[PDB]
């Protein structure tokens, strides 16, 4: 429900065959938040719970809604830990697939922890989802260093985040549909298109 911790409690001899790293928007509970949950039961669903381990963003990441405003839209604290679950998921597990999502402040951690990730990890992350992303207009819809057919960004109209502001608007909390049924059809054809392990 909203907290998740499968790859840290993940057994190294039983590797799960995807693995899915998700940070949750500000002042969001657990590690999941509102739309972390609804993308990892269908994920569930498509790989079986063995098949995927789901994994949120936990520990320095405080989701603390004024680091909306540092330069990164994050804290450097937050990219810290999100950069070290993708080190960990690529120690424990080096044959999974790993696919990676967002939402909010969230979105913008994803973005900056992807940027700054080891190219060798970058490229094992088969597709990204990012909600309501933040640095939307700034980026130009894109993650830095990352391929725009492997992102896929849901940025509502009137979502004044993804079009250059921090003002959050009623169109910023309405992505419950995407994440029930777009996000995690792109990921699992982002994850079927290349394959699982």
């Amino acid at each position: 429900r909203t907290t998740r911790d499968d790859l840290i409690n993940g057994n190294s001899a039983s590797c799960a065959d995807v693995i899915f790293i998700y940070a949750r928007g500000s002042t969001e509970t657990g590690n999941l938040g509102t739309l972390g949950p609804s993308i990892a039961s269908n994920l569930e669903s498509a790989f079986g719970k063995d098949g995927v381990w789901i994994q949120g963003v936990g520990g320095a990441y405080r989701a603390t809604l004024g680091d909306n405003a540092l330069p990164r839209g994050t804290s450097c604290a937050a990219i810290r830990e999100m950069l070290g679950l993708f080190q960990q998921a690529n120690t424990k597990c080096p044959d999974a697939t790993l696919i990676a999502g967002g939402y909010s402040q969230g979105a913008a951690l994803a973005a900056a922890s992807i940027e700054d990730l080891d190219s060798a990890i970058r490229d094992k992350i088969a597709g990204t989802v990012l909600f309501g992303y933040t640095k939307n207009l700034q980026n130009r819809g894109r993650i830095p260093n990352y391929p725009a057919d492997r992102t896929k960004v849901f940025c509502n109209t009137g979502d004044l985040v993804c079009t250059g502001s921090l003002i959050v608007a009623a169109p910023h909390l309405a992505y419950g549909p995407d994440a029930r049924g777009p996000a995690p059809e792109f990921l699992i054809e982002k994850v079927r298109a290349v394959r699982g392990s």
